[PDB]
């Protein structure tokens, strides 16, 4: 991997593992999820940030201030099938006081066609007291110099799927996968839930049948409320409706909302 | 990766992940399993054989036969840090009629010095009965050719751990982690669980406390039967023992059915 001629994106090639790979011998969703944080962890890495999913710049740290996840929006054309080569592009967009956007491009190494796009939303939150802040000017004007100036996006279209507002799933839910919880392969470095994880809770709740006939096209999910190690989780699906869906995953007793979503699908 | 110059061994080279590591930012067990998977099926695909996690020939596809996992036994001297690079070298041997054995040996890109190693027994199968089986001289024949013929071993040393057999943990367990099920990422291209889930199950129940002071040494795991995907597992643990040791249980969490039987060594940090 290396930083592009300009320095301001990030580039990446990957061969698609054995175990990588779901019933149609491509890349699963998480695979592709999982590689976006690893190109997104080496672009970080490469322009002297923070390595450990909360890309901190001096001042961040000795604020305690972190970047966490607000949403997460993916579209698959094609997956990259086992033994392929998929080319991961990633840049870092500042959006004023709100916060940052990391986007990525995914394209056939030996093509060069644009296979996937994904967007993701970032917040700055205390790591302590765990509460939600809009960016300083000092921080910002920090990391400015590590992004393109004018815009670039990953999702250009006007009112695109990526920024569109989720409602929450009302009971009763259509579909339900009960009592997941996380084990060790789960965490990250931190202890910390991975993010990628909670992408598979919510497909749990998807009948093996939609899974059997249909590949998943688009999936957008808000990330409200960590799950903790010893929390268990409660994955609800409904169909809107191609094949769409509205999801919740939350918390199995009180029922907490810890993410909601929806996954867009296209016949085989 | 490739063939060695004799095409009777497989290395490939792989950099540590950033999702791949654990609280130490060093490769998990978990992952270490998961690469030696990855450059078994490598070698398997290079020299012709099926690419499935079965690696069978043209007769064994034609008599319904696969290669499944007896036991995995992995003993980690020093695991690869984020970003490291490590190299891993594998091989087959035919163990006559008994069936197969898959080693490697993981060594650091940068210093040349074995830092793993592991070894794998496998034994012939009906894929639709389930029924066990000796390996066939016409099967065996077949395949002899690419593995070598003398005996190269991961672990030579006289009666050591890899061979050691395993007690069945009695009740009631000292530690338990109960309710455990896979989810579509605990798969495999077959919709099969995935052999490392089983590693992870294992070390569910030994305490967070172990895992925060010590770094786990050698896991030795036997496979009797297949959790299926719709079916829910208890973790059962007991300390048997600088260093500690416990004897681990897999079972189905209604019946009690046994699916796998293990042991585990930790060091000190
Ligand atoms: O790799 C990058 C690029 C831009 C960027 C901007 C802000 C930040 O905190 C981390 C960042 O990492
Ligand atoms: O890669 C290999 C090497 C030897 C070997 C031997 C038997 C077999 O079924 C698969 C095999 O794959």
């Amino acid at each position: 991997g290396s930083l592009t001629e300009d320095g301001l994106s990030y580039k990446e090639k990957f061969v698609v593992r054995s175990y990588e790979v779901g019933s149609n011998k491509t890349a699963t969703v998480e695979t592709i999820a999982n590689l976006l944080q690893e190109v997104g962890c080496n672009h970080a890495q490469s322009v002297g940030f923070s390595t450990d999913g909360f890309a901190t710049t001096t001042t961040m740290r000795k604020l305690h201030l972190i970047w966490v996840t607000a949403r997460m929006h993916i579209e698959i054309y094609k997956y990259p099938a086992w033994g392929d080569v998929v080319e991961i592009e990633t840049w870092c967009q500042s959006e004023g006081r709100i916060g940052t956007r990391r986007d990525w491009i995914l394209k056939d190494s030996v093509t060069g066609e644009v296979t996937g796009r994904a967007t993701s939303k970032w917040v700055m939150m205390n790591q302590d007291t765990r509460r939600l802040q809009k960016v300083s000017d000092d921080v910002r004007d920090e990391y400015l110099v590590f992004c393109p100036q004018e815009p670039r996006l990953a999702f250009p279209e006007e009112n695109n799927r990526s920024l569109k507002k989720i409602p929450k799933l009302e009971d009763p839910a259509q579909y339900s996968m009960i009592g997941l919880k996380p084990r060790r392969a789960d965490l990250d470095m931190n202890q910390h839930v991975n993010n990628v994880t909670y992408i598979g809770w919510v497909l749990e709740s998807i009948p093996q049948e939609i899974v059997d006939t249909h590949e998943l096209q688009v999936i957008t999910l808000d990330y409200r409320r960590e799950c903790q190690q010893d929390d268990v989780v409660d994955s609800l699906t409904t169909t809107t409706s191609d094949s769409q869906f509205l999801h919740l995953l939350r918390l199995s007793g009180d029922g907490q909302e810890i993410n909601r979503g929806t996954t867009l699908w296209r016949k085989k």
